[PDB]
């Protein structure tokens, strides 16, 4: 996250680390057993983080589960991103608590204009590198679907959306891959892509989340 706040501890208690002996990505817990992310974070042993602030640092509250399966969105295209959405089965199921939470799906989709939270532990700077070890959290804005198209000629499909800033300084980033875009308490997107971090007129593009909870729904209920 480029241009955010430090959350505070277990602030944002649906976002998950994706480990495989270091962070990878992010995801997002939708119940006791399931965590959402982008198709683009699949690889082989997957340990999911849960109640994590300081991803280098034990601090009492993480809970640490090995994935049992990983279902990748049947029509995802790693060269376009589209259909860019992955599930991940825990081999046991997370202790839901104050700090270790659901995300509820949307029952509709959000409109431009509505006011998100994007989090992660991606990089912070939009010219060098730069990780964070604590959860990094940015208020952002839906952008309308023209605009989103304007800023990537030929590249936007209809299971994408843009949020951000036009004018730069405010992104996600290399790092913050699949984690959670939730609006209204509503997971709607899931980091993705962008140009870059941060720079002008190249907003985050993120998976439109509300397209897939029926695919989320059934695939949950027969696995
Ligand atoms: C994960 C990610 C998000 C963005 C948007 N700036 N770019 N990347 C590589
Ligand atoms: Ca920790």
């Amino acid at each position: 996250i480029v241009g955010g706040y430090t959350c505070g501890a277990n602030t944002v208690p649906y976002q998950v680390s994706l480990n495989s002996g270091y962070h990878f990505c992010g995801g997002s817990l939708i119940n006791s057993q399931w965590v959402v992310s982008a198709a683009h974070c699949y690889k082989s042993g997957i340990q999911v983080r849960l109640g994590e602030d300081n991803i280098n640092v034990v601090e009492g509250n993480e809970q640490f589960i090995s994935a049992s399966k990983s279902i990748v969105h049947p029509s995802y295209n790693s060269n376009t991103l589209n259909n860019d959405i992955m599930l991940i089965k825990l081999k046991s199921a997370a202790s839901l608590n104050s700090r270790v939470a659901s995300i509820s799906l949307p029952t509709s989709c959000a409109s431009a204009g509505t006011q998100c939270l994007i989090s992660g532990w991606g990089n912070t700077k939009s010219s060098g590198t730069s990780y964070p070890d604590v959860l990094k959290c940015l208020k952002a804005p839906i952008l309308s679907d023209s605009s989103c198209k304007s800023a990537y000629p030929g590249q936007i499909t209809s299971n994408m959306f843009c949020a951000g800033y036009l004018e730069g300084g405010k992104d996600s980033c290399q790092g913050d891959s699949g984690g959670p875009v939730v609006c209204s308490g509503k997971l709607q997107g899931i980091v993705s892509w962008g140009s870059g971090c941060a720079q002008k007129n190249k907003p985050g593009v993120y998976t439109k989340v509300c397209n897939y909870v029926s695919w989320i729904k059934q695939t949950i209920a027969s696995n």
